[PDB]
């Protein structure tokens, strides 16, 4: 599994449950393309968007609904969704883990990148 | 000033100096329309991006050109850019401070909007 | 100025305003003595700290209270207090942003050190 | 496994590996007595430094040695250590994990607390 997303929620110190997340990736003409998509498990951890064949070199969006996830629990936040856009596999596979820590009014993101 | 942009570097624990930002307003087609934009100052500030008759209710799009920031001191980072998406509200307080620190492979983002 | 603390709240999307902050020079014996306090101004900014003359090199630490802040606000957090330990060198610039991002399960901290 | 620490490093995007932590526990008398210590591992991550039986109520300092973390790589960072300061167990026992999100001027941490 070469992409995988991790979500957590710095107001109640948990994993942050069924987060939608959506994947594209730049297409030669330049427009956003649909790659994946799916929802972060009870763990916080959302396995399984893509394989190591699919998952070729380009440029690729993580667009993490932020606010989805804040309205679904009845609360207002600021941003519309977290967006993580980064270039992968130019220098050969790998695997790639994007993490994210959400409150209402802010959020951080990191990558953790291994060569298998 | 409706709207402030403020970008810190976590590696040097300094402001993050002549950062290009970019200001997208959603249009009715859900395409980004060109708002305003400029590069940040010596203090990491870049005010003066918009007037409150401009800056009305929408969705507003803040893309931090950070790639460019950390190839110019010889590092290699991760993101191609950061974005803050949000909507503003008439309801909320008037005054939008959008702030990012940095690092080469992560960065965080708040927003701290007072009257 | 040579040292000021800033706080923001990433529940709401403000400064933190009224947070008590000390702070602590490390003595020989390796003991915490006592050096300043405040609290946060409605703009979450703790200005007046000390003075160049007092805020000799050595190892200094930022207790923020952010445990009576979320309770203030009627929310249940983790931490008993947010702690920043650094040392300051004269070799470096000479004045010194501690800020911190509160979220209740959650803090980060960084230092924006400038001439 | 009642207590954890993660520590990522924001610079590398990867775990940090070999990263020194103390833990410490108030005593009666006020004062931090020495409970744990250990280091991560090439995942980042520290695993058992307590048991069930020994991680009582109290509260408890988790002490990252983020200053010797960088020192060891060569670089001068600004902070002594990470310090995060919690009460633990005062409503029966829980799992809690400690991250950290380390870069030379700056760090994040967060808790995530699970109930068994
Ligand atoms: C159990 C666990 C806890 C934390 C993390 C983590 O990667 C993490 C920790 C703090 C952060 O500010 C961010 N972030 O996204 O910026 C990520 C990963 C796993
Ligand atoms: C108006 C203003 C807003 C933010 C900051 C700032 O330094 C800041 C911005 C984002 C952060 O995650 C942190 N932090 O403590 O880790 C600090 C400084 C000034």
């Amino acid at each position: 599994c070469p992409l995988m997303v991790k979500v957590l929620d710095a107001v109640r110190g948990s994993p942050a449950i069924n987060v939608a997340v959506h994947v594209f990736r730049k297409a030669a003409d330049d427009t956003w393309e649909p790659f994946a998509s799916g929802k972060t498990s009870e763990s916080g951890e959302l396995h399984g968007l893509t394989t190591e064949e699919e998952f070729v070199e380009g440029i690729y969006k993580v667009e993490i609904d932020t606010k989805s996830y804040w309205k679904a629990l009845g609360i207002s936040p600021f941003h519309e969704h977290a967006e993580v856009v980064f270039t992968a596999n130019d220098s050969g596979p790998r695997r790639y883990t994007i993490a994210a820590l959400l409150s209402p009014y802010s959020y951080s993101t990191t990558a953790v990148v291994t060569n298998p």
